[PDB]
């Protein structure tokens, strides 16, 4: 006869933190997006929506940029994204991140007819 | 030379959704934590957090159970859980689940003593 206790530990724990499946997706991908060359690129997100839906977001509500020249757009909805952070001993050539599976919104900055992203901003 | 565009889409898209790895997630977990035996649990939730941390919940904030029960605790902070629900092609004995993260305070309800979790009531 399971106790009710165990039964919400069988029902409910594993904090064997799930999402450990994509630890190594920004390892990976980090490496062949060519963006550990000659250094390892400190942060950087990547958005697993559709081009177009990015795309769209250029058409959304305008913002500034951290920077200090407006240009920048958020995205209506949010989108699942992931951010990847270089870890504590990372060291070049052999970079090492951080893979965080989040959803939040996009900001981007558009350019160029039709306008299309060019610059990823930041999230939020 | 590779457009800003361009350097847009190798830096920052990735269309194919990347979380294949952990699409399916609950179908495993749904399976080896004996909720696919039977029948398929329609939904259910699992906390990546330690135990001894969901254990304290027990003694954190006090609320309603969603019925109207007197005891029940809320944690004081968000948690790393993950989202299982059958799909609408799920027909036993064929489970099918969607997976979702995301990152909530729950809702549990102890018993016996020292208080821990013996149900597990929603989450938000």
């Amino acid at each position: 006869k399971e106790s009710a206790a165990a039964k919400f530990e069988r029902q409910h724990m594993d904090s064997g933190n799930s999402a450990s499946s994509s630890s190594n997706y920004c390892n990976q991908m980090m490496c062949c997006r060519k963006m550990t060359q000659g250094k390892c690129k400190p942060v950087n997100t990547f958005v697993h929506e559709s081009l177009a839906d990015v795309k769209a977001v250029c058409s959304q509500k305008k913002v500034t940029c951290k920077d200090g020249q407006t240009n920048c757009y958020q995205s209506k909805s949010t989108m699942r994204i992931t951010d990847c952070r270089e870890t504590g001993s990372s060291k070049y050539p052999n970079c090492a991140y951080k893979t965080t599976q989040v959803e939040k919104h996009i900001i981007v900055a558009c350019g160029g007819k039709p306008s299309v992203p060019v610059h990823f901003d930041a999230s939020v």
